This record gives C-alpha cells, structure tokens and sequence, in this order.
C-alpha cells in the first residue's frame, strides 16, 4: 500500500517509507542494544571493519573494547532529562574516538551511531561576530544574504542556498551564494511536492541532514528486522540514515555530488532550509555541526522578530488610520477623506497592489484594480450567501470559474465589511502571482520551475495569516468607527430636524408640508386653527377638498402636484358662514428627490386678503 | 392773532395776510368791476392816470373809452368758464394797446389788471426745440439743470435756481445756472420758515410771479375795502398783487432787484420752483410768461414720467432680487448671497448708505453701518412690542434717545420684518444730513433768533436749515418705505418656502440614518440629553426578556444586567457630568447571568459645556477583544 523504502517511481513517492530505509551512509556504525540487556542485537554490516572490532553482533557492551557504555551509561538514568544526547567515546584493542549520537525510537532499543572524530576546533568568535550580524539583520533580505554568505565561510560548501516556504509549501531560492563557475538557481521555486512530507517532518526533528557522498553503496543494517518482535527499526531519528534514491537522482542529475541541510524552524513550523551543496564529496564535523544548529536557531529568532516588527507597522496604522478618520475628516464631516494613504498606504498590510471602498453605492479605489463592473460582480459573489468578517480566495478565477477573465489583475481578493448592510466592504486584491506523469530520470531545477508554474496556474501570492489578521482589524476599525459615526449623525439630523420644523411651526401663515404621495406630514396651527376649528382631521390633500370653495379645482390642481409633479399658484375661497368668508392665496411647489420621483411638497399660502400687489 | 399784510416781523410772518395785500406794484394798473352791469366799483389808486383817463372809481365800464368792454365780453358768457383769461385792447386818451387779466374772485366782484404790452410778439423757435429737450431728458439731474439754462436763456435774467423741496418742504438749489460776477447759490439748502404755506398756495395756484423792481412803491386800493363784502380783496389770484417786505427785505439783502418765479407742480403738489434772479429792474411781455408757464408744465410732466419710470425699476430690482436669491443660492446653498454685494446694490432702492442683515440671531452688514452691538440694540428696540409691516424713523435720538449716539451713520432707519420669529429683520440705514452738503454752510459762529429782517439771507438761512434738522436723515419717501415692504416682503416670503423646504429635506435626511442605525446588528440607543431613549434597534430590544416593560430613560433599563446598578452610577456620571464610558457588562435571561456584552457610551455635544445627547453603541459578545 504505501512504497518500501528504495523502492518508488513518481506515482507514489510521496508515501515512501522513507524512516524505515533499512540501511545507512558509510561514514558511521550504527548500533542498536536491548533494554536491560544492553546487548548489541541488531547492528550495521561495516560495524567491525569500521570499529576495528571482532564479534559485535549479539555481545554486550560491556566487552567491546573500549569506553562506551560507561561514557553512555549516566544519560540512561531517572537523573537526565532522556535523550537525544552526544558523547565522546573511545573504541578498539589499541583505543580510537568517536561522536556518539544515542536516542530511542518509541520501540525498538537504544540506537547509538558513531562517527570518527575531528580536530579541534578554536576559531575562536566567529560564533560570538556572526551570531549579532544574524540579531542586527535589517530585514529578511538582508538576513537570508547574510546567512548564505555566512554559512558559505563557515562550511566550505560550493553553493549555498536558503529556500523559504509558502503557505502552500512550495519553494522558493530565497538567497544564494555559490562559487564561480556554477549555474545559479537565486530566484528559481518549486513545487510543494519537491519535498515530501514525512521528509519535512523528519527536517523539523533532526535539524542536520548529511549526505557524504552521493553514490555510497549503502551499507545494509543487518538482522533488518527488530529481533525485539519489531520490524523495519524507525530511523526516524538517526544521524547516518541513507538517503531515497529519488532525491539522490536528482542530485545526481545537478551535478551535485554532497549535501549538507540545517532546517529553519519558525514558532514550531517549517520555514524552509539553508541547503548546502558540493559538487566533490564533503562531511563536516560534529563539533561544526553544534554551531550550524545555532545558527539556525539565532537566524529564527530574528525571522521571529522581523514578524513581529511587521505586526508592529500594522498596528500603528490601524492606529493611524481610526485617528485619522476621527479627526482628519468627521470635523470637516464624513470620514472617507482618511482611507486613502496620499501617504498612509492601506495597501502595504496585505501588501496588495490595488485596493477598492464600496460604501453607499459608491466606489472608489487607489492601485491596480479591475473595473467597476467586476468589482460589482465580485462584490455580487461576497452578498449572496451570508458567512462573513474578513473573507478571501488567492484563485478568484478558478473558484468560480465564470469570473476568470479577471486573473492577470485580480487572481486573489480578500474583502472585509465595513457595515451590517451589504454591498458595503474593503476589499483588496493582487495579480496572477505568475508574474516572476513523468519518471525518476526527468527531475531537475528547470522541470521543477516549469511545473511550478502548472501548479500556481491562476493563482495570486497566498494570502498570509498574518495578511488575513490585517485585513480583519482594519474591516473591524473602520465598521466601529463608522457605526458610531452614523448613530450620532442621526442624532444631529433629530435636532435639525425639530428645530427647522419649529420655525414651519412658529409662522403666522398657513403651512402644510406633505410627503412624495400627498399625505401630510406637518400642518402647523395657522393652517389648523383656519379650519373654522371643529373636526375632522385631514389625512391627505384631497381630505382639504371640501373646506374650499367644495371645488375639485383643488383636486386636479393637487393632481398635478401628486401625478406630474408641477406646482401652482392661484387662490382658494374657504367655507363659513355670511358672504362665504375670506379668500387666501396658495401657492404650492414640489421639493426632488431625484429628477422623474420627488420628495414631497409644500404649500404655503396665504397673505389674507388678495394681496400681492396684485397683478 | 395772523399779522395784516405788511406789518409781520420774523416771529409771525409764517402767517402774514399775503393773500390780502392792500396794494399793487406799479407796473400795472388794477380795476375791479360789478357783475352783471359793469361798474368799476374799485381800482388801483394810479388806475387813472396808468390807463389815461380822468375818473375810474364809480364810472361804468361801456362810458371808459377804449374797446376793454367789448374784448372781455366774449370771455363773460356763463356757458364758457374762461377765467381767468388773458385779453388785449386798447384804452384812454392816445390809445395804448394793454394786455388785461381778468378772472373772477369768490368775494368783490371781478377782476381787471391791466398792464401796458410792449412787444413785437415774435415767431418762436424758442418752443418746440425746448419742449424737445425736455421730453428727451435722462434724469432729474439732466432735466433740471437744461430748464435751468433754458430759462436763463429765454428770459435773460442773471440767475436760474431749480428748487426741489424735499418732505420737510425745505429747500434745495437742486441746479444753478448764472452769471459771470456772481456768488454760486447751487448746492444751498433752506428751512421750509423760509417760503410759507399761504405763499407756497399762492404758486401753486397762479403759476407765474413777477417782481419787476424790489424799491418799487406801493399803490393802494381805492376804496381799499371791497364794496360788496366790506371786507378786503381776495387778490389771491392778481397778476399786481404786491409783496412782503419780508421778502423784499430779503432781495435787497442778496443784491437782487427782481424776480420771475414760474411754478413746478407735478401731481396737484408744489414740487419745486424754477426762480429766476436778477440785479437790476426786469420787465418780461405776457408772452414770454405764456412761454414760460408751457415750458413749466412739460416739466411737471417729465418729472412724472421719471418718477414713474424709477418705480417701475425699483419693481423690476424686486423681481430679479425673489430670483437672484433662488438660483441664487438655493442652488449652490443658502440665498443671503443675493441681498450681499452681487453687483446689484441692495442699498439703491432706498437711497440709503447701508443695510443689515439680522437672521437666525447672526448679522451681517454692507454698506455704511453702525456697530453689530449697536445693530443688536435697535433690533432690540424694534423687538419691545408689536410693530407693523415696515418701520421707520428718520430722528432716531429725539423718537428713542436712548440710541442718541447711534445718529451719525444711522440718524436715520427703515426695517422690515423678515420672519414671523422677532430679531429677524432687514434694515436700512441714513446718516444725519448734515454729513452730505459738506459745503461750508455751517462752519461755527452763532447767530441764532435771527434776528432783524435785515439780518435775512442765504448763508442764515442755511445755517438756520442746520439748526433745524438735526438728528436727522433725509425723509424716507413714500418710494422709499414702498421699497421696503416689497424687498421684505420677498426676502420674507422665499426665506419661509426655504425654510419649509430643508424641513421636507432634513426629515428624510434623518428617516435613512435612522433606518441604518436601525439596519445594525449591533444593539445601540441613542437618547436625548436628560436621558429619554429616542432608538432602540431591534438588535438591542431582542436581546431584552418576555413580557418586556417597554421602557423610557435609560435608568430604567438597568432592571437587566445583572443588577449591577453601578450602571446606574454609569448613566448618571455620563448624564448628569457628561462622561461617556467604555467598560463591560453582563446580560440576564436564560437562565443565570450568561450573555456579556461590551459597552462604548458617547456623548454628542450640544453648545461646548452643555450636550445634545448619547449613543449608548454597546456592544457585542467578547469577539473582538482586542490585541492583533
Ligand atoms: C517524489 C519524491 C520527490 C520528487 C519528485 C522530488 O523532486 N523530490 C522528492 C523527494 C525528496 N526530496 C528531498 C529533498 C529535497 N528536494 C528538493 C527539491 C529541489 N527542487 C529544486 O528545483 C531545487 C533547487 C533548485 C531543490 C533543492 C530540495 C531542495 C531538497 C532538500 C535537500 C537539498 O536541498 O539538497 C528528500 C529528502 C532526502 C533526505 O532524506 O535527506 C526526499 C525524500
Ligand atoms: C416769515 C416770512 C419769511 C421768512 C422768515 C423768509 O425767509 N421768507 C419769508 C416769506 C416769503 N418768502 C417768499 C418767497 C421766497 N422766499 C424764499 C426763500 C429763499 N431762501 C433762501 O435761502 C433763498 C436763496 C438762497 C430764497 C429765494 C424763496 C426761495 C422764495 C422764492 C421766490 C424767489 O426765489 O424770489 C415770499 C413771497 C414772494 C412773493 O410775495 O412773491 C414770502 C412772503
């Protein structure tokens, strides 16, 4: 079901078994005692000739000449904290040190791998020197180029790269330092595939990964099988593990001929590799080894901080950015003017290249963005089912295909709400990130890049958490401030509102106020008191029909108020009692709304007594 | 008691007997005689020896000698109300050819000047060309100043004065035109003291006056008192007729010697004069008076046709302000625009030097203008009880001396309401008059009583119009105060309409800000200052139990929320203090105190010490908290 170790083609290498390769590289001896016992049971073949021992396969350590289970025996013990650990140990008739390298698979014994020991070491900074340039690094650029041309010095390797991984998993050949006389890979990226997962795991374990020499013949661990009723020992954890011939294919297809990997990992998780490379084989020592592994884990730590800086910048500006609207506009009334950078770029936090405000039907943009139309259909897609809060996709095309034409300048969006409305957000967007079955003999760099390029097909750079974590602040900044900017303006419009009204109510003359279809809205007393006050109560234009005159002069007038929106300018009579009272003068008009539908009218009259002169 | 004719002093010649003189100027010769018979029951003591005769009084009028009888007969018949009429003849022993005129007296009987013609009678190329200029004439300026070079030029005497008389009646050398030699009168001004009521009637009745010589001695009338009414002689209407020595006294005092006084009356009322001056005795034929009484009355009628034609500006400004203030503004904001400058002066329908513009409590001025205090306190004064249509002062000390010191830019004001709200008027202001002129009519070197007809002149009187006039700015006309009621009126009428307009406007401007508020999912008040809950979305009152006792204030809203009335303490610090708050709380209902919800109250503020109201905007689970 799942490959044995050396043993898949590309259908399937993913699975491999690669931890449970029964074998090693023939730079160490691989020993692996029982529990109690302490008594080799199962052992790599060139243990003898390599230890220059005799019998090894099934003696206790405590023969083997030598000096191990004693300089090993203190770390198996309630004391220590386990293990993996490192000792130095002497081995043979006449005596020879090695580096031990002892930790415990879940099952199996103690695996304990040697390796023959190096000269000293001294330098005798360059640790102390190097280690601040990695805490002074400016930016990750700045780091990355520094820590390959760092690596370069401190371990002779012909070429240095350091990859980085995005949330997909693909590779990217981040930095690059390399001898002359070699192609360059600087800029090339790779399928997340390129690198299976259980490697990955594997480089997140053991953060070292050595490969001597690319055409070892690997030297088979003998009685394969645990004794210990196991089965295929898990080499999850062994220093001298051979490589799969998938990868060492390619290697080979490079030219590449030895490799040395220290992983690079960021708040638990993978963030890619500093991978060095020789085209002549090469080993480094364990002691050289120590100081890679701190490098790596200094490099992190300012990859750590330089995160962290970067929410710092974003903070400010939402920061920034809720000051600017309370005051830059809202005193100067309306807060938009504040969304736009002219120098406070809403762009940089997603790092996006356009950016687009739908707010009251309206839009406005800054950057590259499509065309208001799209940003209608798109604005479409986020409204016609619910969810919410900070929404994205880095392949708008291919997650709804009948929008891709809209690739090349918007492959990817995320779009915040601003209200509860709909058809109300932020949104901003990025290009097509495309701006920048086979066999195992066909792999190699440029196959890797084409092929990339098939993967990542209508797709946008990824939209990074910490993006994400941006565009839901701001969305949620802007909305809050933007709610409590409209409850307040409708207090103000109340008080303009009454008040306003009040100076309609405090005339001497006769107003009525009424709405797009005639029904009235105000009528102060002037109007009311004239009605020869006595019931009925008037609902509409038309109900003030029969207090003038009867006349359906009235209606018909107010008809072509209502219907036609066209106002007058005449008399009305008024009914009640000896010579049909006194006449007024009316004079109505309409107030628009828009330019075929209006707001309402207003009919003022009056002037008691026919007169405007008149004629 | 009104002083007999030549006996009046300066303190009660405002009512000398002018009317009834006793006299005659030499000139002529003056003969009344009885209807229907014809006796000359009167006449001019020189009627005799004037007319070449040996007897007049007692004689009937066919015995006289010289066809006078015959040449007024035509005139007589009570059919054709001629009179007064002007007749020709001859009469006495070498026969002169006299020109007579007649007319009919309500009291003694019938009145015959004669006076001795003397001319050719000349063609005239003198009317017609004149007539012409003055249909022709632009302004009251033009017309004025050409019938001043247009008299000056038919009769010859030294000095034409057109005087306008403004409402007070006084007077103004409104246009000059004279002599080389002579002191300029033109920009003079004078009491209305100056020509009185029975005189200003007397011009305005019989059109013409003359005074040929001011030495001139007196002829009485024989028997002086009228026969038929024992009474005197209504010589209201007598060419001859003699004059004051007020006057006279006044003449000699200026160095003219006669005078030709033809009369401006434009609507039945004395408008101005037309005085002709001059230094030495002057004649002038009857024909030459004919000229001048048809040249007077085609100004009367050109001064109606101007008046009449400013009207109809003064409409038209009117008509263009209703619009320059709708487009105006209401269409690019508010419509004060139009009154403001816009090259279209609101001060020129009322010949004022300022305007003030009092609304909705600011002002604003254009134009000559006192103070903004000083503005607030006659809107303050116009504002003690109820005024009426336009109002007007123009002694604003002396009518409310309490803004005595107000009289120099505004010794004069006319305002309208502009609302039905009080402090919302439109106004127009006028300096004290004296401020105009600015020619040395007045430097400082009293003066005052008079006295002594000797005294009489130009310079006095001049000063005297000072003395006089005060606190005072030129009247406000009926034109004026028309103007004003009509501007009021409109900028009243559209500010109403507007004003009904942005109610329409600012209700649905609120209704749609509301319905937002409403449209959150968010629980949110907003109250009014002391409290009161004004909204409450749906996403806050379903968040509230059952039964639900509706609810007022705020205060009684903290039933829920865990008790902790300490939101109570809340409301009120933010209330009573003004301070918002931003802290937690926690919900009740089903079933013990589970739904927590973070609060943001703020305060909307009203004046800058006093507040509008709050929005109690919550509110939300613990789903933003908070960091990132
Ligand atoms: C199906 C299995 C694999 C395919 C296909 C493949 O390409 N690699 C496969 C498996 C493993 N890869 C391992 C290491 C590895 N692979 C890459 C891929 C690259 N592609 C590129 O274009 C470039 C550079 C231009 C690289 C490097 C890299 C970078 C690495 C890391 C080691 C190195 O950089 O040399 C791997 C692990 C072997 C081990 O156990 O050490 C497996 C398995
Ligand atoms: C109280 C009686 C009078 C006082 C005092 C007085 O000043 N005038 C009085 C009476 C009459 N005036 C008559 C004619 C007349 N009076 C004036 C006033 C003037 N005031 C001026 O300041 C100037 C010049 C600067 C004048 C002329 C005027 C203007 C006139 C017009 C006639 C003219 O200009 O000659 C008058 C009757 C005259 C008559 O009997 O025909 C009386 C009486």
């Amino acid at each position: 079901g799942s490959p044995a170790f050396g043993t898949a083609d590309l259908s399937n290498c993913e699975r491999e078994e690669i931890h449970l390769a029964g074998s090693i590289q023939p730079h160490g001896a691989l020993l692996v005692v029982s529990e109690p016992d302490h008594r080799i049971i199962q052992a790599s073949a060139n243990a003898a000739e390599f230890l220059n021992l005799g019998s090894v396969l099934g003696v206790p350590l405590a023969e083997i000449d030598g000096d191990l289970l004693i300089k090993i025996l203190p770390h198996l013990d309630p004391t220590a904290e386990g293990m993996p650990v490192a000792v130095r140990c002497r081995i043979g008739n006449p005596s020879t040190e090695y580096d031990g390298l002892m930790h415990r698979p879940p099952e199996g014994g103690l695996i304990i791998e040697l390796e023959r020991a190096g000269p000293p070491i001294d330098l005798s900074g360059t640790l102390a020197p190097a280690l601040e340039r990695i805490r002074t690094a400016g930016s990750l650029r700045a780091l990355c180029d520094d820590t390959a041309l760092l690596f370069q010095q401190c371990t002779g390797y012909d070429r240095v790269m350091v990859y980085r991984f995005d949330e997909q998993g693909h590779g990217e050949v981040f930095s690059e330092r390399h001898v002359p006389g070699l192609e360059s890979y600087f800029g090339n990226r790779y399928p997340s595939s390129d690198i299976p997962q259980m490697a990955r795991r594997l480089y997140e374990r053991q953060r070292v990964r050595v490969l001597v020499d690319v055409s070892y013949q690997p030297v088979p661990l003998e009685p394969r099988l645990s004794p210990l009723t196991g089965r295929d020992l898990d080499m999850s954890g062994c220093f001298l593990r051979s490589m799969s011939p998938i990868h060492l294919q390619y290697l080979k297809n490079m030219g590449v001929r030895a490799t040395l990997v220290v992983s690079l990992v960021v708040g638990g998780k993978l963030w890619g590799l500093v991978a060095c490379h020789h085209y002549l084989p090469r080993f480094i020592h364990f002691e050289l080894r120590a100081i890679c592994e701190l490098l790596a884990e200094a490099i992190a730590t300012r990859i750590t901080a330089l995160e962290s800086f970067a929410q710092s910048q974003s903070e400010l500006f939402v920061q920034r950015l809720e000051q600017r609207m309370i005051e830059a506009i809202t005193r100067e009334g309306d807060w938009r003017a504040a969304i736009f950078d002219t120098s406070q770029s809403i762009l940089q936090p997603l790092h996006a290249d356009g950016c687009a405000l739908v707010y009251e039907d309206q839009i406005r943009t800054i950057g590259d963005v499509p065309s208001t139309q799209d940003v209608r259909e798109i604005a479409g897609w986020l409204d016609r089912q619910p969810r919410a809060a900070v929404t994205s996709t880095a392949s708008l095309g291919l997650d709804v295909p009948e929008l891709a034409h809209l690739t090349r300048m918007a492959s990817g969006v995320v779009a915040a709400p601003i209200s509860d409305h709909r058809g109300e957000f932020l949104m901003w967007f990025r290009p097509e990130r495309v701006h920048t079955g086979d066999t195992p003999a066909d792999l190699s760099p440029r196959r890797s890049f084409a092929k990339w390029h098939q993967v990542v097909e209508g797709t946008s750079d990824p939209w990074t958490a910490a993006d994400l974590a941006a565009a839901r602040t701001i969305g949620q900044t802007v909305a809050d401030i933007v709610l409590q900017f409209r409850a307040v303006r409708t207090l103000i419009a109340r008080e303009q509102y009454e008040q306003f009204s009040s100076q309609v109510h405090a005339s001497m003359q006769p107003v009525l106020i009424t709405d797009a279809e005639g029904r009235i809205l105000l009528m102060n007393d002037s109007f009311r008191d004239m009605l020869p006050a006595g019931s009925p109560s008037a609902v509409h234009l038309d109900d003030l029909a029969g207090f003038f005159v009867e006349s359906n002069d009235f209606l018909r007038n107010v008809a072509e108020l209502i219907d036609h929106g066209r106002g007058w300018r005449g008399e009305v009579l008024l009914r009640g009692a000896g010579n049909r009272p006194l006449p007024l003068a009316v004079r109505a008009d309409p107030v628009t709304r828009t330019e075929d539908q209006s707001l309402g009218f207003v009919l003022i009259f009056s002037d008691a007594t026919d007169r405007r002169t008149a004629d």
